[PDB]
């Protein structure tokens, strides 16, 4: 069967992640080694299980060696049919990179997949629930996808309760993307939230984003949540909508960091994403890499990651040569499929 080094290149949940949802759509049977080798604690932990028994579940799999602190896990598809998916992830744990995960997956059922997935919405290391949302799926609806992403509570770090509740429909109808430069930015939106933390939080957040943004000479409108959970926390998302895509640059409030400086990073972001010119950000850049390889076309992003690389690395293991890619890891990149599927 198809086996996936876990230790290759960033060797961390990603290739995890990736890999069996790639096995639930192909309905190939996957082995993965070497499980987060790069990582001060190796092996499955509780989050990496959540995520794999919601695919399990989508794909009536048989599954093997799925336990807390295993390095090697087996998993064997069936059919995979639209199911109802309920998701606790522990704590904090990200939604988002679950999500990342059961998307592509989701999108091969036959009928209409609803899901609900708490823990968390906003934490580091992960994109904003809300990029996901306004981003992502944007992007996604270019290709033929359609779904809804929508937080019910916000979850911060460490207590989490974030609920997230969505749903995408059967992708019956596949078309190209071909997403080289843009050729202007329309305009600047964004979301300012606050949680358990006085309104001036979210505020001060979109005050200064806009301010750091003021240099785009284009209209921006960034809103304010405040919102109520079982903890504090706060975040801040915008994105340039252009003639192409839109790209977004995000940051998280931190105790001892005032509000100010996490607009003006999640405004650098944003405007570090811009840079090049380039239509397709590098969050999105990884995301996009498991549908393109079915949808065909070409993205030019403006940073390659180690998501990406691993993500093509997945997929072409189990697909065949797919990608041809112009770019290092770090640096402005061009993404064609060479073959679709």
């Amino acid at each position: 069967m198809i086996t996936i080094d876990g230790s290759y290149g960033e060797g961390g949940g990603q290739i995890l992640r990736t890999s069996v949802a790639l096995s639930t759509i192909t309905g190939e049977p996957v082995r993965i080694v070497n499980i987060r080798a790069n990582r001060p604690n190796p092996g499955l932990r509780p989050q990496h299980l959540h995520a794999i028994l919601a695919l399990k579940h989508l794909a009536n799999a048989e599954v093997k060696g799925a336990h807390v602190g295993s390095r090697e896990l087996v998993f064997i598809p069936k059919k995979l049919e639209a199911k109802e998916i309920s998701i606790d992830i522990g704590t904090a744990g990200s939604i988002t990179l679950v999500l990342q995960a059961l998307l592509p997956a989701m999108v091969f059922a036959r009928e209409k997949v609803k899901f609900r997935i708490t823990g968390g919405t906003d934490v580091s290391w992960s994109p904003p629930v809300d990029y996901l949302s306004n981003v992502t799926l944007f992007a996604l609806e270019k290709i033929g996808i359609h779904g809804e992403i929508r937080v019910i509570r916000r979850g911060h770090y460490p207590k989490g309760g974030g609920i997230v509740e969505g749903y995408v429909e059967p992708w019956n109808e596949k078309r190209e993307l071909v997403a080289k430069e843009y050729s202007r930015i329309i305009k600047i939106e964004g979301i300012s939230h606050a949680t358990n933390l006085p309104s001036h939080v979210a505020e001060r957040q979109a005050r200064a984003a806009k301010d750091e943004l003021l240099q785009l000479k284009v209209p921006i409108e960034i809103r304010t949540e405040i919102s109520r959970s079982i903890g504090p926390g706060s975040g801040i998302v915008v994105w340039a909508e252009t003639d192409c895509l839109r790209l977004g640059g995000d940051a998280l409030g931190k105790k001892g960091k005032p509000a100010e400086i996490v607009g003006k990073e999640a405004a650098q972001e944003l405007l570090d994403q811009l840079k090049p010119g380039h239509c397709v950000d590098k969050f999105l850049g990884d995301q996009l890499i498991p549908f393109l390889a079915f949808s065909g076309g070409v993205i030019w992003v403006s940073e390659i990651t180690n998501h990406l690389k691993t993500n093509i690395w997945v997929v072409e293991s189990f697909l065949g040569r797919i990608f041809d890619v112009d770019g290092n890891v770090g640096e402005p990149g061009k993404i064609r499929v060479i073959r679709r599927v």
